[PDB]
């Protein structure tokens, strides 16, 4: 759970930055060999933030989530994380072009079986976007990006939000802009906006528009255009995840069997 800083080695390229601080490049010696791990150095509410965040990690098991190795305090507080050597999803396919939607679709079906287990947990995201989804390999993608994660009480089936902060407004869904609900229901949604990303390889969605003017968009029924080169299977996936009603919308178990089935028929030709 705490590191031991001694067995942390750093190195000074950073991957990214931003916000949040700086991601880097380390090595976790553990019993025998070295483990190549992604470190997210934070630059009083920002420590409970990444506690928060690694609890949340600490409880989660699945080949399709990014796992925690552990946390530690140094000059800055350290959250070290597999490393997914590849990066964002967004700007891998922003720079590789020619990835096929066979790949595509393999990619976002991997997200789609993390995202079952997350709805098994209990556990919502709240913030599922293509640049929060990260590459091990350009066939092999994993979640990431816990920081407004919830675990739900075994009694309530949404989280309900306090405090309109500072919203990816453009990922969620209807009942999160007017009644602060966040429900597994709700991530299916933003999952449905991040294959729209995926296959239009990184592009923002909805584009040139402010937060106000895509609610007003939705509400009028008005959904975001197929993109070049999508199969029309993936398409109307993507308007069943933006249903406007949560209790007609899918759960992650239908998405992930949808999803399933589709790719293995895409497949063997
Ligand atoms: C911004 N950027 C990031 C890159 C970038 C470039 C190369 C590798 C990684 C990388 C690899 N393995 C990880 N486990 C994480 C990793 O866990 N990264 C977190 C995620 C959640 C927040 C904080 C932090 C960066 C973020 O992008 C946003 C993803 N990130 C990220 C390029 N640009």
């Amino acid at each position: 759970v705490y590191l031991d800083r001694k067995l942390l080695t750093l190195e000074d390229k950073e991957l990214g930055s931003g916000n949040f601080g700086t991601v880097k490049k380390g090595y976790y010696q553990m019993k025998k060999v070295v483990k190549t791990v992604a470190v997210k150095i934070l630059k009083p509410a920002l420590k409970d933030e990444l506690l928060a965040e690694a609890n949340v990690m600490q409880q989660l098991d699945n080949p399709y989530i990014v796992r925690m190795i552990g946390i530690c305090e140094a000059e800055s507080w350290m959250l070290v994380m597999e490393m997914a050597e590849l990066g964002p999803l967004n700007k891998y396919l922003q720079q590789n072009r020619h990835v096929k939607d066979k790949n595509i679709i393999e990619l976002v079906h991997q997200v789609s079986m993390g995202m079952k287990y997350l709805e098994e947990s209990n556990f919502v995201h709240r913030d599922l976007a293509a640049r929060n989804v990260l590459l091990v390999t350009q066939h092999y993608a994993k979640i990431s990006d816990f920081g407004l994660s919830k675990a739900l009480r075994a009694d309530e089936n949404y989280y309900k939000a306090q405090t309109h902060g500072k919203w990816p407004v453009k990922w969620y869904a209807p009942e999160c802009i007017n009644y602060y609900k966040f429900s597994s229901k709700s991530d299916v949604w933003s999952f449905g906006v991040l294959m729209w990303e995926a296959f239009s390889y990184g592009q923002k969605p909805y584009r040139g528009m402010k937060g106000s003017e895509v609610t007003a968009m939705l509400e009028k029924g008005e959904r975001m255009g197929c993109p070049a080169g999508c199969p029309r299977e993936m398409y109307d996936l993507m308007n069943l995840c933006w249903t406007y009603d949560v209790e007609n919308r899918p759960g992650f178990a239908a998405v992930e069997l949808r999803l399933r089935n589709y790719y293995y028929d895409v497949v063997n030709e």
